[PDB]
């Protein structure tokens, strides 16, 4: 297992920034906010798990990017924490830009990230 804290992550975005609860991580509150990391990746596929929340009762989406390409979301509902997992993700092996990024934010929610984890 590979685990990276999204509050050890480069943050980015107009309003994106950490916070301590639900968990110590990030929240992205509008589209284009995103926390990302550079990983080097010997094998192509992978289960991937995000522990995140929304900030209230509605369905906060969170986009999987990886080497620029989008290859999954994950959805977090309600404000306790969930881990979400997309199961057998192929992607690019070599160094790859790992993103968590809002885009279909729209003013109806906010996204906390926790952590991302690849097995
Ligand atoms: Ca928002
Ligand atoms: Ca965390």
């Amino acid at each position: 297992i590979t685990k990276v804290e999204a509050e050890n992550m480069k943050i980015g975005g107009t309003y994106a920034g950490k916070i301590s609860a639900p968990f110590d991580g990030v929240a992205l509150y509008a589209n284009a906010d995103y926390v990302s990391y550079s990983q080097y990746f010997a094998n192509s596929t992978h289960n991937i798990s995000v522990r995140g929340a929304s900030s209230n009762a509605g369905t906060a989406k969170v986009d999987l990017v990886i080497g620029g390409v989008t290859v999954g979301s994950f959805n977090f509902t309600g404000k306790t924490p969930t881990v979400q997992t997309l199961s057998n993700i192929t992607h690019a092996t070599g160094d790859q830009e790992i993103k968590l990024a809002l885009t279909s934010d729209d003013g109806t929610w906010d996204a906390y990230v926790d952590f991302i984890e690849f097995s």
